[PDB]
């Protein structure tokens, strides 16, 4: 109503504060999805025939299952995080068969729109998709970017990803064919920006700004296309948390002698006096200042305009920008105090609002994980599923993590298509680990 | 506009979430000034001859100038914290003769409206005051209280006092007539919050909420009428940092068990389900889980209903929230599991972004406080006026401290009477100081 428009006018200033208050919307979140069908199980191995056959002739020159981990994450995402405008999924051609195509909401973007190449797009590679996310077309300018496995709780808000006041939010973990990348990445980010000893970030629902991931991109063009050449994750390939955070944290602006001026000379009036000098002389110089230092300041000064509302030294002429920011010395001064600063604002935290949990065919184990989920629910709950697959405490494994998805997120969301009737999926495992038990 | 109000509903879930993206709006700034006039000075002299006397009765029984620091700190709130609504000014009658009153955003509200029993307004003590600006009409939910002395900078903003996730933001320090009301303070709050060793505030902008103060009101009825009873600052009386921010930092809320069967009851359905009594199971008892945890948490579940979607154990009754809300034993679990938590959220910071410096009647060192304000602006600037008065140096430490002011916020703000025409307040004196040093 206007009221309400008419409200954030109500300030002393008259002006709206819309864009400083109400935090960056609309927000999206984009899913990476594959299945394991015959078809695309089939082209894996042409792909890896052809590897061998490569790597044949290199010598010669010498001479399965998911646990329906989206369907969880899409009802985590509607339940827990319900700000969201759209979701992206990005998948070969491939369409969930449980997912509602009919609802507004959902899309799933083919590697066709999504890659720049077109002689590339057979990728199989998770580092080649992670790279074009940022180019979908109808994508929001900050977006979401969900693993397939990474789930919500304790009711999320766009206040866990960023701040307007602290940039976004870094998440950290144990300092640095994946840790190769990490490895690569780190070589490549010390040769730009300087050694740092680097920590790696969590594997959590990574929020992401597309004009700082075009940045990133546009900074190394080649680099990010050898990561979209490769057909399969390679040693050498830029990752999407590391990559993305660490030029974040690491984007040097170029100091603005303007803004300098501007944020000295509060009259606004383009002329500094004695007390604007003065502020300039203390940002400039070191404390206690001298008398000496401000004399010295005005002693440049003069100089400069000889080369080129009254001052206590009649010999200096009016100090308006073109004086400040032509004079070198007093340039010099500036940039030697006012150091290099940092392009994009970042906050660290720890690893204390994400789970991720790691489920190894121990059947004791991963109850005792679960239930460590259970007891203390956490924002971020990650469950890499890399059971044997070949076990006698397979099945049983998969119906206790289908019985934490299904305690966890009951409700069938509204991205799923109108099913499960007589489902009946087992309910007689998790009750065999009971009685062993 | 209407697509900026169908903007808040094009989420997934299709409602407006303003109440938690848009921060607590609107936001009111209250002051209290008070002026050193002939009929307030002769006020407080009949005051102090009645205190002797009273003093000398209970024996027998036993037988000046301001340097226009509200102009600046209004010049502050305008330019650094341009989002306020409404400016609130408490005094006795006094109107400040540079006040233009014909702004609707500012108002002076007399200690008539402020204070509850009438029969104590002629008060002259800052707690007493301080103790009633929640009671003015008109006032926002969420208020700033400046003390007249301490001004912005580096444009502070709404999220640099209280946040949707972490709640109110508290600045601490230095653990603990003033410093007496410290320690009575503490023992108060000890013999009500137990005992704990406790920080007091900084000298702040105080974002303070209606309700919770009105809450600690009515929490101490009789203590906070010693306060206004008093006509000067006791050693016994309730301050405003230090007895709103720790009654906010130990406020305990009693634990709601129709929340624990809420949070743990995901279907919502009133019923819970294996999956639900088992994580009721993990957040009461310690992990690791054993069955006999389990077992023990249905055997007093059916006891229950024999003395008021298949369960593995056929004698256990549908549990639903009346058998676990009457169920004593499993109440007294939860309450020992789900231990006292806090009513409202806090957030602790240091004294990084607070600058209280202390004007002590030494030029040198005022310039060298002056300067060092200035290299590094800081977001709350807080100066004592403590000088002399009756020494050689005065009048310089006062041009001093006026050319700081008048360096920092020189534009005239909207609350000021079109005034100072040719005022030429002495510009000679703080060049006495430069040729002196
Ligand atoms: C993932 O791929 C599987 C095949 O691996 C597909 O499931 C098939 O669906 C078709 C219907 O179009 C059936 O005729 C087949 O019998 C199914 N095969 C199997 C092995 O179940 C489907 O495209 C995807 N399934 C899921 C759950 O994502
Ligand atoms: C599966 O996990 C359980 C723990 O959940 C393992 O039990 C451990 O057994 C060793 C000796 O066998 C003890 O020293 C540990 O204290 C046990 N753990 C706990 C938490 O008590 C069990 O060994 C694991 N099984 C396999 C095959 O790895
Ligand atoms: C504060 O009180 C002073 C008096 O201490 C007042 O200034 C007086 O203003 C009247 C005009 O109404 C003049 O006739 C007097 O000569 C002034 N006295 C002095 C000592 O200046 C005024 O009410 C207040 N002044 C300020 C600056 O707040
Ligand atoms: C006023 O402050 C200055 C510092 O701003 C004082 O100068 C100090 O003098 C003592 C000895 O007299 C030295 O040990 C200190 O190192 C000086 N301070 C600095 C920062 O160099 C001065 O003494 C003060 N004057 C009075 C009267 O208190
Ligand atoms: C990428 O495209 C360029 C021209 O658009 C082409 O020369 C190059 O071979 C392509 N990269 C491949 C096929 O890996
Ligand atoms: C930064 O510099 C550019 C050109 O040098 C100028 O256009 C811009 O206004 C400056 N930023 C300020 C003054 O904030
Ligand atoms: C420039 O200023 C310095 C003082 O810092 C002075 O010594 C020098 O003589 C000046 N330059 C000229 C050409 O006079
Ligand atoms: C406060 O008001 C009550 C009645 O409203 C009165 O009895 C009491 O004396 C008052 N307190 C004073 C005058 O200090
Ligand atoms: C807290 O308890 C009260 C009454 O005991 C109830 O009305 C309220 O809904 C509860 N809060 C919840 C369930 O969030
Ligand atoms: C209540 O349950 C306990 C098991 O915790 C059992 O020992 C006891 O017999 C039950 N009460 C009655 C009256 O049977
Ligand atoms: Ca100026
Ligand atoms: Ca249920």
């Amino acid at each position: 109503y206007h009221v309400l428009f008419d409200s954030y006018r109500d300030n002393i200033a008259g002006k709206s504060f819309q864009n400083r208050l109400c935090l960056p919307m609309p927000i999206d979140v984009v899913y990476t999805w594959v299945n394991g069908t015959d078809l695309e199980l089939l082209k894996e191995l042409q792909q890896v025939r052809e590897q061998m056959e490569e790597e044949q002739k290199a010598m010669r020159e010498i001479l399965f299952e998911d646990n329906e981990e989206l369907r969880y994450s899409l009802r985590s995402i509607e339940r827990h995080a319900p700000w969201v405008r759209n979701i992206f999924i990005v998948t070969n051609g491939q369409i969930p068969s449980w997912l509602n195509l009919d609802n507004p909401r959902v899309t799933i973007v083919t590697h066709q729109d999504v890659f720049r190449n077109l002689s590339h797009l057979p990728t199989f590679s998770s580092p080649a998709i992670e790279s074009h996310i940022h180019r979908i077309e109808g994508l929001s300018q900050k977006f979401i970017y969900l693993n397939d496995d990474v789930m919500f709780g304790k009711d999320v808000w766009p206040d866990d990803f960023y701040s307007h006041s602290k940039g976004q939010k870094v998440y950290l973990t144990w300092p640095v064919t994946f840790a190769d990348s990490l490895r690569y990445v780190n070589k490549i980010l010390n040769s730009k920006f300087g050694f740092t000893s680097r920590k790696v970030p969590a594997h959590m629902p990574h929020m992401i700004d597309r004009i700082v991931m075009q940045e990133l991109q546009d900074m190394f063009p080649e680099e990010f296309d050898k990561t979209s050449f490769h057909k399969v994750r390679h040693s050498e390939d830029m990752q999407f948390a590391f990559s993305y955070f660490y030029y974040l944290m690491s984007a040097v602006q170029p100091l603005n002698i303007s803004q300098v001026f501007d944020e000295v000379d509060t009259d606004q009036s383009g002329v500094l006096s004695d007390r604007e000098i003065r502020t300039l002389a203390t940002r400039i110089h070191e404390l206690p200042l001298s008398l000496q230092d401000l004399t010295g300041l005005e002693h440049m000064l003069i100089n400069c305009s000889k080369m080129l509302e009254s001052y206590y030294d009649p010999n200096l002429p009016p100090v308006t920008k073109s004086l400040v920011t032509n004079c070198k010395p007093v340039t010099d001064k500036i940039h030697k105090a006012y150091k290099d600063k940092n392009k994009y604002r970042f906050e660290i935290m720890g690893e204390e609002e994400i789970a991720f949990k790691m489920i190894r065919t121990n059947v004791s184990h991963v109850v005792g994980q679960l239930d460590d989920i259970r007891k203390n629910p956490r924002k971020f709950v990650c469950l890499n599923d890399n059971i044997d697959h070949n076990h006698k405490d397979a099945q049983t494994v998969k119906a206790v993590l289908r019985d934490f998805y299904e305690s966890m997120f009951p409700i069938p969301s509204q991205f799923e298509l109108p099913r499960e009737y007589r489902n009946r999926f087992l309910h007689m495992h998790e009750l065999q680990e009971w009685r062993a038990y």
